[PDB]
């Protein structure tokens, strides 16, 4: 089939209710149970790595090795992190107390929230459904997951496999499109994590508002790459890192390099270096066949057998092809509609008001803009929505510090792109229209827990008792007036 | 007049726009500017303490000394905390890194969000508008404040005074009711803090959804007081603390003791002790006059000159009087409609299904329920919404641990009520229908900032470069397959 069966609307309340009852019955309360579930989800990933790569290949045309690097290995590391550090994360923290409260016994405890809803996306369909789930389960919640309908092979496989590793009471699954997503959003959760578009995020948050449910929203935006004039000697590595970040998933990544702002004098060397990096990574034969300079017996079959990922659908393909009109095609521009293939394309001489420099590209088009001074960079970046990532290539500390301190983004990476998402120890999240909240590791545990302050007092007298109790006497007034001036 | 002029709907966009432009022009970016504003707000409170107490007295009939303890002193301590610790809070944190990312230079920086909206409430009308504001300004934001129309004297005075201490570009003010609140909620903010009801919180969060604006919601619920059988010798102090928490603001506090769950054998001694505490705190003459056992020449004038706060309005008064029907009036029940006076009233023999044990009381009615075992306590508490506070009176460690670990609330205090709100070092906030997010001190700074991860790399080779780059060769597959075995 290659598609999961849609969950009936009548079964959606039952699925959520079973997860609710399971939470209430301590199904994931004890740390032993949480570690068992995490270990079982590790087994889910490890025992079925080959078939998941094949399903992801069917959905995305993403090569197995790309999927291993981007999804399988990060998931494995996430499970190991959460199991290894769980005992540390669950313990109460002793906060720094000042004044009268310092004499009492105070703690910050962490407690589970209840049932967490995770709404997945299609571009990394295993990572972006399981990574949030692992965190929610580490914090002692139960969960409902909603796989993206735009990665149906992955959704089918995950739906088939998951019950063999984790109970449906602990992790429920709702499959379908808008109808089923709308329906599950009417049910009451204690937290919702959504990855996807700002448009749909508004709808998710509106639904969450009806139950006063906290939300983590992982969205996108136009992640800029700033390249200054101190990287001439590093230009090959600069171009290789930028081009890699663009080539993965055919540009369809929330932290992909969206556009470049390069120092005026470095434009030619950067563009040439990006062209060389592109040839190296895609290979001569692929490009020649796509260009029409090397014949093959079955061109469409050749492209469907290639190592280069597909655009999600025809609508997104046409949108990306129209974006090429907003500047000069300096490098690339090769495409095949039938196989939804668009090679990485560098645009120069951009009209900044054109849609290509107004909307998140989320594809193989890379606009290149120039700057002369810091003010030019800030005008480009600060006039647009706060992106999930911001990238700066530079060997100059003062330049890097200036760009960091005068911009806002979900993260900053200096001299690389994308790799911060796999970094164990950083919270991953957006700000403004790139989203709210953050997760990964400790930050998943915190996001899917309630930090609950506890103050323990004795029955002895203390400084608060000198003034708090009525009746309001002249003596009390004199005591309080002595504190005031 | 005793009332602020309503902000015209046409001026609301202008007010927000001026604050937005001020933020964009770095009006509160530099720490010098932030400390100047905080010091000026300290001067606002300290120079006008007498007049604020009088305005709050006009609105609430709250005694000056009660206002000093509950609002003035906590605000003073908040400003001192934020000024003293600002340099500590702004500095980057070095996160604990694991795996490949441990070789890179990583930081968690804090940056301002933009413009913060603070919607105040009426019950502590200075504290619950200024305390959030102080935090927002400490984090380098500008702000718009919306004072509650149900504390008009305080709203008028604050609106008059605030521009003399802080610029209208840095702190804008919108005055009015539903029309003006609805209008300001259409404007784009980078964070909204709302204190009030769960009902209106849903409307606030729906408005926030339209701009993907994060929200901190400080709501209410029925904060239970659990009293076990190990406090017989401490029963006077137990009763004094509970009764004080109820008497302040005539019960109209989001963390007031809403109801009591007392061990079966201790019911009589607790109720008697609460009665004695009530007499001590209110005085014999006040109660006698309210009961109608002592005549005075001007009864309504006598009650309006009393030290006991007023119910907010006639509607809330009638609701609280009807709550007395849900059990036996064991202690109190004295009231005067004209002056909106209801004395603290202890109800026994409660019908748990009656509205008095279904809704947040937010008034002088204190239901007393009994328990025999832990299961009885948990059935009462866990069948209701997660309250902002939970209180446990006990000398038994195992009992306290059991109640803490099996309940969820915004906070727990052992052997006291309410006082945790003034504790320097604890985050203050709810969970579920008592709210989301938290603030006070460091936690205000964190709530009104974006924690922004920064990863700095060099141009040298590292372990990620062995596998990330295409082309996807047989050699790469062998390298990645070696990691997956």
């Amino acid at each position: 089939a290659g598609v999961p069966e849609n969950t009936s609307l009548e079964n959606i309340p039952v699925i959520v209710s079973k997860c609710r009852e399971a939470f209430n019955d301590d199904a994931n309360r004890d740390l032993k149970k949480r570690k068992q579930v995490l270990r079982s989800l590790l087994n889910l990933v490890e025992e079925n790595t080959d078939e998941f790569c094949k399903a992801i290949h069917r959905d995305r045309r993403r090569h197995r090795d790309e999927t291993v690097v981007m999804e399988i290995l990060p998931l494995r590391n996430e499970v190991w992190h959460l199991i290894e550090h769980m005992d540390e994360y669950v313990k109460p923290v002793k906060p720094t107390m000042e004044g009268a409260a310092a004499l009492d016994d105070c703690e910050l405890q962490y407690e589970p929230l209840g049932v967490v809803l995770v709404i997945g996306t299609w571009n990394y369909p295993l990572l972006l459904i399981l990574q949030p789930l692992l965190g929610a389960l580490a914090a002692g919640n139960t969960a409902v997951i909603k796989p993206s309908e735009l990665a149906p092979a992955t959704a089918e496989l995950l739906t088939k496999l998951l019950p063999k590793y984790v109970s449906s009471d602990v992790v429920g699954i709702v499959n379908g499109g808008v109808s089923e997503t709308t329906a599950v959003l009417k049910e009451r959760f204690d937290h919702i994590l959504y990855t996807g578009s700002a448009r749909v995020a508004e709808i998710v948050m509106a639904a969450a508002a009806k139950h006063l449910t906290p939300v983590t929203l992982e969205l996108g935006g136009k992640s800029p790459v700033v390249v200054d004039d101190t990287c001439a000697d590093n230009m090959k590595v600069v171009a290789e890192r930028i081009m890699w970040g663009k080539i993965i998933n055919a540009g369809q990544t929330c932290i992909a390099p969206d556009y470049v702002v390069v120092e005026k004098s470095m434009e030619s060397v950067l563009v040439d270096a990006l062209a060389e990096a592109r040839k190296a990574m895609l290979g001569d034969k692929f490009l020649k066949v796509l260009k029409g300079e090397l014949l093959v017996k079955q061109k469409q079959q050749f492209l469907e057998e290639s190592d280069y990922p597909r655009i999600v659908n025809a609508s997104h393909f046409q949108r990306l092809m129209e974006f090429m009109k907003g500047g000069k095609v300096a490098v690339g521009g090769e495409a095949d509609e039938a196989t939804l293939t668009i090679a990485p394309t560098i645009l120069t001489n951009i009209d900044p008001t054109h849609p290509v420099m107004q909307e998140e590209i989320f594809g193989p088009i890379l606009p290149v803009l120039t700057y002369e001074n810091e003010k030019d960079i800030l005008k480009i970046i600060n006039s647009r929505e706060k992106p999930l990532a911001l990238y700066v290539f530079s060997n100059n500390k003062r330049f890097i510090r200036g760009v960091e301190s005068r911009t806002s983004s979900g993260a900053v990476v200096v001299n690389d792109v994308v790799v911060h998402a796999g970094a164990d120890g950083l919270p991953f999240g957006g700000v403004g229209r790139s989203g709210m909240g953050a997760y990964h590791g400790r930050y998943s545990f915190e996001t899917f827990s309630h930090r609950r302050p506890v103050m323990r007092r004795g029955f002895l007298f203390s400084s608060i008792d000198t003034v708090r109790f009525p009746p309001y006497t002249t003596a009390k007034s004199r005591v309080l007036n002595s504190l005031l001036k």
